[PDB]
């Protein structure tokens, strides 16, 4: 459970989005690439890998299925590819900070800081950037 | 403690590494950039705010104090810019791997991986990436 992640692509402006949840503390990881690619799927993962602990990312197409950049990423790394399984919280918080960036990319990193640092209803508990840390620290 | 970061550059193959080390861990964040600009940097402290606790990143020259855009990723996230402070461990682990990868970045991130969960000496005690995790995890 601590390993576990979730893949999915979301599109803004034309333009491609990465997205990796960690199932158990809803942590997320985003990265805008020019272009869906075998490529820049496996660079992100071992990006992600070197990162956290990654052992299992859950993906619900078979997109990631036909690269073998991905899989040789999975191998390098350790990452179980798995088939079977945010996207629109991510795209309103674009839409609340799109005017504060002049690049699309950045207003994706100012989402995921919000979605990552916020509380849950704006008060008490831990974030998911907390509730990730907690889950690792236990082991 | 927990928020304080180093950041650097280096070079190889003429391009640009941008590293952050969190200072009590070790652990390390890279990123491989076409060009050293302001907004190159801003994005990438951007992303490691998202990610991590960065209340301090210490710099060794003036060259991030001249980056309006910096200066207005430092206001947005919340980082203090402190002067005054591994790029050769990484560029021995990138010169390990260079040959598994195609592209630098590649490489780059392979080093990122090993550096953040190999152990001391190769056996016991915590990566830097549990460490890390584990100085967070006691607030
Ligand atoms: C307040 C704040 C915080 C962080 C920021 O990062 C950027 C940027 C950037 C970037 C642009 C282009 C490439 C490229 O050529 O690929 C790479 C990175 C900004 C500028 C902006 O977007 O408003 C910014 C502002
Ligand atoms: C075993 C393994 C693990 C991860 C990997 O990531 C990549 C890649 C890539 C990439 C290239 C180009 C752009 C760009 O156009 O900016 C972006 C990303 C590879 C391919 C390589 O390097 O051997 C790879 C292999």
């Amino acid at each position: 459970s601590p390993g576990i992640w979730q893949l999915d692509c979301t599109h803004l402006e034309g333009k491609v989005i990465l997205v990796a949840v960690h199932v158990a503390s809803g942590y997320i990881e985003a990265e805008v690439i020019p272009a869906e690619t075998g490529q820049e799927t496996a660079y992100f993962l071992l990006k992600l890998a070197g990162r956290w602990p990654v052992k299992t990312v859950h993906t619900d197409n078979g997109s990631n299925f036909t690269s073998t950049t991905v899989k040789a990423a999975c191998e390098w790394a350790g990452i179980k590819q798995e088939f079977g399984i945010s996207n629109k919280e991510l795209k309103k918080i674009i839409g609340q900070v799109r005017d504060q960036a002049e690049h699309l990319k950045t207003a994706v990193q100012m989402a995921v800081f919000i979605h990552n640092k916020k509380r849950k209803g704006g008060i008490g508990g831990y974030s998911a950037g907390e509730r990730i840390v907690d889950i690792i620290a236990t082991d």
